[PDB]
């Protein structure tokens, strides 16, 4: 689709088998979803924003499903207050910018 | 242009005929410029990112070039770790998402 930017880019996403409202964001290096059980090994990793750091948990390799889109990479699990897409997934499925 | 994401959207933008870098953020509603002046009045705002919430300065009705683009609107000013261009501009600019 084409998404303009006059409300939030919210979408559907599915991951770890539940679906959740997601913010497609540009500004994000990273995907960050809100507090939530993945499989396998994780890590702990800091991350800073626009208000300081939170500790997250890093789950690689975790498959996900971005407005129909199937993708896979690096998921951070923490206390975010949007549950947030960045640019390691948005890559994945094709997403740019124009103007 | 059509703005891929394998690296930062970071464009030059222009307020008060100097130059600075910015992120073109599609998960930021404003617009959260660094520490600088800008003419007229302003008002306190407390904006919640990732890490906590933060004060900034409201200025409205700003002069501000991105990427060639001439907008006119709000910026807010304040301890953000990297200036970001906000829905408030890239609607001024034309910017949408698309995949
Ligand atoms: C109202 O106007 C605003 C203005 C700005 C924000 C906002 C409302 O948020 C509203 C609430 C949503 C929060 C949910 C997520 C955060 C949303 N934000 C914009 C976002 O693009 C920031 C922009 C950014 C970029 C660099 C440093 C600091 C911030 N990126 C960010 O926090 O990314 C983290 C995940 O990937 C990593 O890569 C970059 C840092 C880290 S924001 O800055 O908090
Ligand atoms: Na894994
Ligand atoms: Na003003």
């Amino acid at each position: 689709p084409q998404i303009t930017l006059w409300k939030r880019p919210l979408v559907t996403i599915k991951i770890g088998g539940q679906l959740k409202e997601a913010l497609l964001d540009t500004g994000a290096d990273d995907t960050v979803i809100e507090e939530m059980s993945l499989p396998g090994r994780w890590k702990p990793k800091m991350i800073g924003g626009i208000g300081g750091f939170i500790k997250v948990r890093q789950y690689d390799q975790i498959i996900i499903e971005i407005a129909g889109h199937k993708a896979i990479g690096t998921v951070l699990v923490g206390p975010t207050p949007v549950n947030i897409i960045g640019r390691n997934l948005l890559t994945q499925i094709g997403a740019t910018l124009n103007f």
